[PDB]
């Protein structure tokens, strides 16, 4: 393993006391995209002094990010005392696709002491710690932020000039205050200015010494070190988990001016991330010395497009995120940080409908009892099970077998149970593990030639299992056995012509077969008559031993009907909101299995009734003949067609939703159309909705004036008047 | 290995102990299984259960595996794969540039070339360089090569 070094001399760690409190700020910093905050350079590659799109995960840029602060611990007088520090030991956080930071973005300027704040140090800034890894749990006195097995440790070690990264095992100490020790409050760790940072002595390890004295370092199987100079500009820095493992992304290493984040370095860490903490630190400095410091922040990264502005110096000096709004949609979609003064479309409002209600059942379970009993037949005497009507829970069923293979086609394992069905149709028969080589859908063996064919027209989830021997009315066959061949010879006998089993269907040999086949190649002759159309009927078949217990196979598959859908899973409808009557907005449902969302009234029912549901000549429906004697027409859903109007000379918009009426429109909506609506909201945070002709519109004055040519028409004789002329 | 073996299981089994929900292993990666499974399977059909906290969503972790008999040589298997980078492709086939002209500075026709596996034919001049150093290869809105 890594060449640690040392371990902690004393079991004991500094007491550390939640000052929480203490560090509320409200310093929020909005990822500006036009500026390329947090922008990621492109992984080995870059373009000139153009535009282009691009997508990566990079932090949307409506975030303002997390923020984190760390202080002075206790301290009185001339020394240092316990550790006063903020609740981030219990901050754990879900791993979400890398994240990029600010660090020192508050730093050459002032701020407080935080847990002295009344001192209103300068804030300097400093460098955060982290730990991120697969698992986390509670510690042994029930708090946060364990992490389990090998873990991912950041620490920037004494100054700002060292970090580390270590892949290794925490070690639990057992002392007053400790990891194991039942004293424990919080973990923390620290630096002890005073005589770390030295200029004749930076110390290589304080920090990870003042680690040290909460865990032991075990199974090391990652270090590295990096040598960095200080500077109080503001730096980001990203990461990212990849299938080649983490990489650390820098402005620092690259790019002190753009904060373009370059892959500064890597790591071999292959296993999975998914937790992230942000470690807590104390400086132990005199509290006559104490200092502030300066703000970071963190924020996630999404699969986000982008539109970008490359300067000829290589960085990307400006950027669109393309989804933040309709107008970053806009320069996104024409690739430019200007598009030409227009009117345009833009994506229409979803009409957020509301949580479902459904129409399934009445019915009684479907019962599946004669899979409980008796030898089931050979592969050519297939019985049957069909239900109508009728309730389940599959799992129950499959609970009596051991299922030692489930496959399916055109449909999943778990959709096959989830969903209603007009009917619910079961094909059961022995069959060993040996032979359990000629079944599937797409099988050419003789299993398929002459004795079972499954049709495509419906789904069809495949079953091989075995009998737990605890089924004791189960009983086997003395072989497994089928048909080899059914083929029939001409009158001449000669040419002989076969004939394949039909889907879902008996071969015709089956009348001259036996129930099984009692020896190996069996097989049987039988003479056709004229009205038979002459020739002979030949047939043959084939066993396999007996098992100790027996192996079956079943063929399962499902119908879907119109207003026979009446097989269905059982019911979770109890605790519940009373349906289907709600109406109420274009509800989703599912009404006899039949799904999806719309507006319903009772009105007029049309002919034919007893159908329940009638389409239209697109196979919509019209409306529903319910069992409450109600017609419910469907009226569908709705959403509202909505456009810019954008004036670049004063560099202002407005916009149209029209004949949806200002009924539906208020200042704040979600229904919806973009994440945000902000571009109007830059005036429009202060007004309502104007009703015109057109319809309903933002971002308007209603002058009343004449105007000779529109510039930017809205047709009849409406007008987008231009905003204040330059 | 006293046996070869692997895992035939790892699904979830829900708080209410009915349901059940695999959980199938991700492309060029561990399942997360391997932190209950045994270094090898000691006997075929081991199988082992973890009872999930509330922080873990609940349910419980069932996974179990099977095993292969020893063999008197030790049979192996190897997934190997390849990327292909911009500047970072640094991994090659040893050089047989002994014994052959200087490279790359001709100039030349349009000369084939192959630059750190980045191959194709083309014209080159010393000219102002452009933003950005050292990501060696620039593209233009094509994905074709600037210089």
């Amino acid at each position: 393993y890594v060449d640690v070094g040392p371990d902690s001399v004393k079991s004991a760690c500094i007491e550390v006391d939640i000052q929480q409190t203490f560090f509320d700020k409200t310093w929020p910093r909005p990822i500006d995209v036009s500026k390329a905050d947090g922008i990621i350079y492109p992984q080995g590659r870059t373009y000139s002094n153009i535009t282009i799109t691009y997508q990566g995960l990079f932090p949307y840029q409506g975030d303002h990010g997390d923020m984190y602060v760390y202080s002075a611990g206790h301290a009185t007088g001339t020394t240092p005392q316990k550790l006063f520090v903020a609740n981030y030991s219990q901050d754990v956080k879900q791993f979400a696709n890398g994240f990029v930071v600010r660090i020192g973005a508050a730093a050459n300027s002032t701020g407080t002491v935080i847990i002295s704040p009344s001192t209103s140090a300068t804030i300097r800034k400093i460098y955060p710690a982290f730990m991120l890894g697969s698992s986390v749990g509670n510690f042994s006195d029930g708090k946060m932020g364990r992490f389990f097995n090998h873990t991912l440790v950041l620490l920037p070690d004494g100054c700002g000039t060292l970090l580390r990264a270590f892949y290794c095992i925490l070690e639990p100490r057992s002392g007053n205050h400790c990891p194991a020790g039942n004293s424990y409050t919080s973990f923390a760790t620290y630096h002890t200015p005073a005589t770390d940072c030295s200029d004749g002595n930076y110390n290589r390890n304080a920090s990870l010494n003042s680690f040290k004295e909460y865990f032991n370092l075990r199974n090391c199987t990652f270090m590295y070190t990096y040598n960095i100079t200080e500077d109080e500009i503001l730096e980001w820095f990203g990461i990212t988990q990849t299938a080649q493992g983490v990489h650390l992304f820098s402005s620092r290493y690259v790019d002190l001016y753009g904060g373009n984040m370059f892959q500064f370095a890597t790591l071999p860490v292959y296993d999975t991330i998914k937790y992230y903490s942000i470690i807590p630190h104390s400086i132990r400095s005199i509290q006559s010395d104490r200092k502030a410091w300066a703000a970071f922040y963190v924020y996630k990264l999404q699969p986000l497009t982008f539109l970008l502005d490359f300067s000829v110096d290589g960085y990307i000096r400006r950027a669109i995120d393309c989804g933040f709004n309709d107008l970053s949609q806009l320069h996104c979609s024409y690739e430019s940080f200007d598009v030409e003064s227009g009117v345009y479309s833009v994506s229409s409002f979803e009409a957020k409908p509301s949580g479902s209600v459904v129409e399934q059942a009445e019915g009684v379970e479907c019962d599946f009892s004669p899979l409980l009993s008796g030898t089931p037949p050979q592969v050519y005497n297939f019985k049957r099970l069909v239900f109508t009507n009728c309730n389940y829970n599959l799992t129950k069923l499959l609970s009596l077998f051991s299922v030692n293979d489930f496959t399916c086609s055109q449909i999943s394992p778990a959709a096959i149970a989830s969903n209603c069905y007009s009917s619910l149709i079961l094909d059961y028969f022995s069959y060993p593990l040996s032979m359990k080589s000629d079944l599937s859908v797409s099988s050419a063996g003789p299993i398929s030639q002459f004795n079972y064919k499954q049709s495509f027209s419906n789904p069809t989830c495949l079953i091989l299992a075995t009998v737990p021997h605890n089924l004791t009315t189960i009983t086997k066959p003395l072989k497994y056995s089928y048909i080899n061949k059914c083929s029939r010879f001409l009158s001449d006998d000669r040419t002989e012509v076969p004939q394949l089993v039909n889907a879902n269907q008996y071969s015709p040999c089956v009348s001259i077969v036996p129930s099984t086949v009692w020896e190996d190649g069996d097989y049987y002759r039988k003479q056709l008559s004229p009205l038979e159309g002459g020739g002979w009927l030949v047939a043959s078949g084939s066993t396999v031993a007996m098992t100790e217990q027996l192996q079956m196979g079943f063929g399962i598959t499902v119908q879907y009907g119109t207003d026979t859908n009446s097989v269905c899973p059982k019911l979770e409808f109890a605790n519940d909101t009373k349906i289907a009557s709600q109406l109420g907005n274009c509800v989703e449902y599912s009404l006899y299995g039949v799904s999806g969302r719309g507006v319903f009234q009772n009105c007029t029912a049309v002919g034919v009734r007893q159908q329940r549901f009638v389409y239209d000549a697109y196979q919509n429906l019209v409306g529903y003949y319910s069992d409450d004697g109600n017609y419910y027409c469907l009226r569908a859903c709705v959403s509202v067609p909505v456009s810019v109007i954008y004036d670049k000379e004063t560099k202002t918009h407005a916009t149209l939703f029209g004949s949806v009426a200002c009924e539906h429109i208020s200042s704040t909506m979600s229904q919806y159309s973009r994440s945000t609506r902000s571009m109007l909201k830059r005036r429009d945070s202060t007004y309502g909705p104007l009703q015109t002709p057109v319809g309903c519109v933002l971002g308007l004055v209603n002058s009343s004036l004449f105007v000779e040519d529109c510039k930017l028409p809205l047709g009849q004789s409406l007008c987008a008047l231009p905003d204040t002329p330059s």
